[PDB]
C-alpha cells in the first residue's frame, strides 16, 4: 500500500483495517468510501485513488489491448455440450449469468453441478497467456442458499460420477443459508472477506436471487423499493465478478435483471431440459438441449 502516492505507514494501517488491502479496490473506489475511513482526508483519498488507477493502468485502451482485456475472462463448463456451446464456451467469469425457469426446471441442479465442475481443473477454459494457473489454482465456490435446497449428497453424487472426490468439493465450497434479503445481501458483500483470508473464490452462486425480495416486498405498491434493493445487490455481484475475476450465477423462479447473460430453462420430455439463452452482449439467442440424471448435467 505504501506504493500508493501519499500513503504512508499509518494511512496504510487504516486502509488495511477498513478492508482496502487491494489496489483495484482503491482504484475503483469513490472519494466518499475512503473519506469515510476518517483520518483519510478527501485530499489523500483523491491522490491514492489516482495513483492506484495509474498503477493498475486504468486508462484508454485500443487495438490489440482490447483483445488482451477480453482474454482475462475464463469460462466454466456446464457438463452439457449444447449448453457450453450456446454460452460461447462456458459460464463467463466477470459476469453474472441468470437461469430463470419454473419450479423443477433444473436451476438448483445447474448450481450444484457448477460447484462440482469448479474442482475439475479441465473444466475451466482459459488462455494461459492471459490467465495463469496460479490465478485459478485451489478454486473455491460460495453458495448463498436462499431456499434451503443445497444438498451435500447431490454434490457428492455428481462429483463421484465425474471421477472427483465428493468430500473435496464439500471442503472447497462455502454455503451460506440466507433466510431473507438482508442476509442474502450481506453474505455476498462478505465474500470479499473470504478472499482476503486466502480463499480463491472463483464461483459464486445465488439460489435464488429473487425469492426473498418477492416475499418481503410482495406489495406491488412498493416494487420500487424492492427494485432498488435488488439493484444494489446486483451491482455488488457484478463488481465482485469483475474485481475477483469470478463466475457469478443466479437463479430466478418464474411462473429483467442486471445479469449480463439470461436463460429461460424449461423441462422437456422426462429427462430432457431446454435452456433458452435470450439475453447476452455478443451471442445469438439459441436453445441448448441437455438432461439431468444421477450424474448431474449431461449430454
Ligand atoms: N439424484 C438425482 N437423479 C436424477 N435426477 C435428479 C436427481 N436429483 C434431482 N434430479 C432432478 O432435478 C429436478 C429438480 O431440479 P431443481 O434444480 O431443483 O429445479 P428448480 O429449478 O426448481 O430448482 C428433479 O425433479 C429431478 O428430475
Ligand atoms: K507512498
Ligand atoms: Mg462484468
Ligand atoms: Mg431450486
Amino acid at each position: 500500500l505504501t506504493d500508493l502516492p501519499g500513503v504512508g505507514p499509518s494511512t496504510a494501517e487504516k486502509l488495511v483495517e477498513a478492508g482496502y488491502i487491494d489496489f483495484m479496490k482503491i482504484a475503483t473506489a469513490t472519494v466518499g468510501e475512503l473519506t469515510d475511513i476518517e483520518g483519510i482526508s478527501e485530499k489523500a483519498a483523491a491522490k491514492m485513488i489516482m495513483g492506484a488507477r495509474d498503477l493498475c493502468d486504468l486508462g484508454f485502451k485500443s487495438g490489440i489491448d482490447l483483445l488482451k482485456q477480453r482474454s482475462t475472462v475464463w469460462k466454466l463448463s456446464t457438463s452439457s455440450s449444447e449448453l457450453d456451446s450456446v454460452l460461447g464456451g462456458g459460464l463467463e467469469s466477470q459476469s453474472v449469468t441468470e437461469f430463470a425457469g419454473v419450479f423443477g426446471s433444473g436451476k438448483t441442479q445447474i448450481m450444484h453441478q457448477s460447484c462440482v465442475n469448479l474442482q475439475n481443473p479441465e473444466f475451466l477454459f482459459y488462455d494461459e497467456e492471459a490467465v495463469s494457473k496460479g490465478e485459478v489454482a485451489q478454486p473455491k465456490a460460495v453458495y448463498i442458499d436462499t431456499e434451503g435446497t443445497f444438498r451435500p449428497e447431490r454434490i457428492m453424487q455428481m462429483a463421484e460420477h465425474a471421477g472427483i472426490d465428493g468430500q473435496t468439493v464439500l471442503d472447497n465450497t462455502f454455503v451460506a443459508r440466507a433466510y431473507n434479503s438482508d442476509m442474502q445481501m450481506l453474505f455476498a458483500e462478505k465474500i470479499e472477506d473470504l478472499i482476503q483470508e486466502g480463499n480463491n473464490i472463483k464461483l459464486v452462486v445465488i439460489d435464488s436471487l429473487t425469492s426473498t425480495f418477492r416475499n418481503e416486498y410482495t406489495g406491488r405498491g412498493k416494487l420500487a423499493e424492492r427494485q432498488q434493493k435488488l439493484g444494489r445487490h446486483m451491482a455488488t455481484l457484478n463488481k465482485l465478478a469483475d474485481l475477483f475475476n469470478c463466475v457469478v450465477l443466479v437463479t430466478n423462479q418464474v411462473s429483467g435483471h442486471a445479469a449480463t447473460f439470461r436463460f429461460f430453462v424449461r423441462k422437456g420430455k422426462g429427462d430432457k431440459r431446454v435452456a433458452k439463452l435470450y439475453d447476452s452482449p455478443h451471442l445469438p439467442d439459441a436453445e441448448a438441449i441437455f438432461r439431468i440424471t444421477e450424474k448431474g448435467i449431461q449430454d
